[PDB]
């Protein structure tokens, strides 16, 4: 038992990192088979930022102009091409560490594993969630533009983001594989307000069944709620609305609790109204959404 | 910016794992060079975790009981060894993926990442700190045994931990890799009681002064302390003692933010007695204390 905010192991995306070098800004780039992903943010200087035109720009550079450095050996650039805000560097050497692996465009509320990266080399990973207002609160410095987040199955390394920018909030935000950034957000030096961001009401609730699982039941209650009664009070306190999705999803989790979702969802609200009054679930004194449904089965069954 | 529980990445560390069986126990091993190291009780079934005697049971196996799988290929067991709670298989072939390593001993308030392992294969990995009674609150099922916790400086790997078993409380305890147990535990299914955890008390400085460093400063106050008025103050939440040596390791922190060791004990003060008030800090609602001031100036720089 213990329940942790786990990332996946690293590995199969360790093997993916390399440098990308442009002028003089180094950022990380995504090497899978002949082709290296990296944002196309690393053709401009902090001047160009201002309002890039990336069309102009990316026509004054050349494959010799992009540096790419796989560890201590260098890549030979044989193309190079901009989908969206992505720059794909095609090398004449696919990469021997290739794994199995997809691009995958997540939904809001879904969560991934970070590989934090600087001039090509992992510093950390950790697991992040995808805001309802498509930002990611990361850990990022300048040069871990290029990082990206996955996820894994079994063998297979779902790629859903590489990281763009810092907005001037602090906050992160970035691209899907393709290049399309989860969000509003465009990459310029400009001020970009993120929307309000809501609480991921389905993972409080996976995060609550975790807590029932792990020994941590004090806050359950003798009492039930509706989807329409418990939606007025997550509106209040700008939590997402819960659907008979949400509920489905949560069926595993109430299946082994013995707990019924909307009995859950009764004890969500007393949380909400009443507060965690000093005391503590899961070691947290705050309600914790960046756990899907899916991670809590899968930590709570060790899925490898 | 951005400041987040991050673990090491376990690349390294996923190439040394591998499954060891005895009779029908299944649990993890480490291969570094032509030695695999698991927890010795692999050698149990739950009849013997009574009261095992490990000697008389260890003698009544071969290097041919223990079955030791690399992935999917089997490795030659020419040599089994007890080395207190750990036992030392020795196999004909050196893991052709044995990074840089050393064994070393940490000390309480230490942290560490752990790889999650059932069967041989990573499930994922999280950042613990070795709590002040020699446990940590890990995320831990059947099989998770031989999982190692390590630190990482560039390309060596400290290997620190290695699970053993799960305390009736649902905390976690385990031992150094020469198979000293950190802590008064034996590996025994016997009520065993950890002391009383404390707060690790320069950690939670450092986080304070990663709050700071990262925008969140609303816990900063006019008032200053002294060690021994702070330690009182201490004592009685449970917190560790401060010392100068620990005053003297915070001396970066201090002189990158500016804000003196002492001021910062006089915020950490204030926090005890009057609490959060509703707040947060780095997006926690309580003192998170699993950073040491490595950590923070680590992520704060970007080591890699
Ligand atoms: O924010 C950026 N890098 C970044 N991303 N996480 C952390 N950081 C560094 C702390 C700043 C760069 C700098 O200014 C811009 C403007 C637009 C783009 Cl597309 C990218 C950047
Ligand atoms: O606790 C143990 N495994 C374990 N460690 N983290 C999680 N778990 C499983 C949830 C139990 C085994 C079972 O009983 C004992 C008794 C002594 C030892 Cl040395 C080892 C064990």
């Amino acid at each position: 038992s213990g329940f942790r905010k786990m990332a996946f192991p690293s590995g199969k995306v360790e093997g993916c990192m390399v440098q990308v070098t442009c002028g003089t800004t180094t950022l990380n780039g995504l090497w899978l088979d002949d082709v290296v992903y990296c944002p196309r943010h690393v053709i401009c200087t902090s001047e160009d930022m201002l309002n890039p035109n990336y069309e102009d720009l990316l026509i004054r550079k050349s494959n010799h102009n992009f540096l790419v450095q796989a560890g201590n050996v260098q890549l030979r650039v044989i193309g190079h091409s901009m989908q969206n805000c992505v720059l794909k560097l095609k090398v004449d050497t696919a990469n021997p560490k290739t794994p199995k692996y997809k691009f995958v465009r997540i939904q809001p509320g879904q969560t991934f594993s970070v590989l934090a990266c600087y001039n090509g080399s992992p510093s950390g990973v950790y697991q992040c969630a995808m805001r309802p207002n498509f930002t990611i609160k990361g850990s990022f410095l300048n040069g871990s533009c290029g990082s990206v987040g996955f996820n894994i199955d079994y063998d297979c390394v779902s790629f859903c983001y590489m990281h763009h920018m810092e907005l001037p909030t602090g906050v992160h935000a970035g691209t899907d594989l393709e290049g399309n950034f989860y969000g509003p957000f465009v990459d310029r030096q400009t001020a970009q307000a993120a929307g309000t961001d809501t609480t991921i009401t389905v993972n409080v609730l996976a995060w609550l069944y975790a807590a029932v699982i792990n020994g941590d039941r004090w806050f359950l209650n003798r009492f039930t709620t509706t989807l329409n009664d418990f939606n007025l009070v997550a509106m209040k306190y700008n939590y997402e609305p819960l659907t008979q999705d949400h509920v489905d999803i949560l069926g595993p989790l109430s299946a082994q609790t013995g707990i019924a979702v909307l009995d859950m969802c009764a004890s969500l609200k007393e949380l909400l109204q009443n507060g965690m009054n000093g005391r503590t679930i899961l070691g947290s004194a705050l309600l914790e959404d960046e756990f899907t449904p899916f991670d809590v089965v899968r930590q709570c069954s060790g899925v490898t």
